[PDB]
């Protein structure tokens, strides 16, 4: 019945400039009316400041800006945990994905049992010893997962961080673009994903029956939904860093919102990486922040039959 929303405008997991001014385009899709007309009371934490962090080399001659996304996420988890703990379902609102480390961290230090549901075109479970590329927001589930602590080298910023989810207790949907050590992570730590391709196999209803039989199917547990709009069809959602063509349709996110909904267990919600600045137009960036509040709102128990 209550919900919290909480702007966090991270860029520094990535490179690509804009992706800050996602709460904000998201906000002015029209985001709070459309949670209260759903009967949702809000509390409104606004946009984040987040404490900037001097002299923030790269870690190892690689992973870019580690002090000032690890603090960044420190500060994010007291806020989320604190939402949380009054009793509100929390909805952040990206920014890059990195920032799943303090919200995810965040909700976990309340509610220690919670499962969560990624739906994202890549896995983001790259550790720093297997990116490519240096950017946290590609990394994140690598500092979340307890099977992988061994593998994952202590980060400056990052020594707050206990991993809180066990790889049972996490399942993907949308993947289509995972690096080869992620492939590895995945099918050496038993973790279970529905890429799009399992998604044209089975059909979304039975992705979803399937991915709540593996978290919740013995014990009711509250549910976080990390939700990259990237998971979507770049026609869908161009105003996005990463995207990958081949992704979710209109319908497919909606009924992954709504079967959301409709376990009564969601307790947390990311919408992250829209990226207003990367669209060509403003139809496109409005476009992809329209799908963002669509997410959202089918999570919170917007229908499409009345
Ligand atoms: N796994 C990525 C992309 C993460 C995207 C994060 B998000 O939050 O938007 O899901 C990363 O770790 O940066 C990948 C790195 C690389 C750049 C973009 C895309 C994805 N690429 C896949 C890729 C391409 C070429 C090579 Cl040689 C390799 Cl190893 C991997
Ligand atoms: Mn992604
Ligand atoms: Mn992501």
């Amino acid at each position: 019945h209550s919900v919290a929303v909480i702007g966090a405008p991270f860029s520094q997991g990535q490179k690509r400039k804009g992706v800050e001014h996602g709460p904000a385009a998201i906000r002015e899709a029209g985001l709070m009316k459309r949670l209260s007309s759903l009967g949702c009371h809000l509390k409104d934490f606004g946009d984040l400041s987040f404490t900037p962090v001097p002299k923030d080399d790269l870690y190892n001659n690689l992973i870019v800006n580690p002090r000032s996304v690890g603090l960044a996420n420190q500060e994010l988890a007291e806020v989320v945990s604190r939402a949380v703990s009054d009793g509100y379902s929390c909805v952040t609102l990206g920014g890059d994905h990195s920032l799943a480390i303090g919200t995810i961290s965040g909700h976990a230090r309340h509610c220690p049992d919670l499962c969560v549901v990624w739906v994202d075109a890549h896995a983001d479970i790259n550790t720093p010893l297997t990116t490519s590329s240096g950017n946290l927001h590609g990394q994140p589930v690598s500092f979340l997962l307890r099977e992988l602590q061994d593998k994952v080298p202590q980060l400056p910023g990052f020594s707050w961080i206990k991993p809180c989810i066990s790889s049972a207790s996490i399942v993907y949907i949308g993947l289509r673009d995972v690096d080869p050590p992620e492939h590895f992570i995945l099918k050496n730590y038993d973790i279970q994903y529905f890429s799009m391709r399992d998604i044209d196999r089975l059909g979304i209803q039975k992705v979803m029956e399937r991915t709540f039989d593996l978290l919740i199917g013995k014990r009711q547990r509250p549910i976080h939904l990390s939700f990259d709009i990237d998971a979507f069809d770049p026609t869908l959602a161009p105003a996005t860093g990463t995207p990958v063509v081949g992704g979710l349709t209109y319908r497919e996110g909606m009924y992954i919102a709504e079967e959301i909904h409709n376990t009564g267990l969601l307790s947390a919600l990311d919408l992250v990486e829209v990226n207003p600045q990367l669209a060509t137009s403003e139809e496109e960036a409005k476009t992809t922040a329209n799908l963002a509040v669509d997410v959202i709102a089918s999570s919170f128990g917007q229908t499409r039959e009345g």
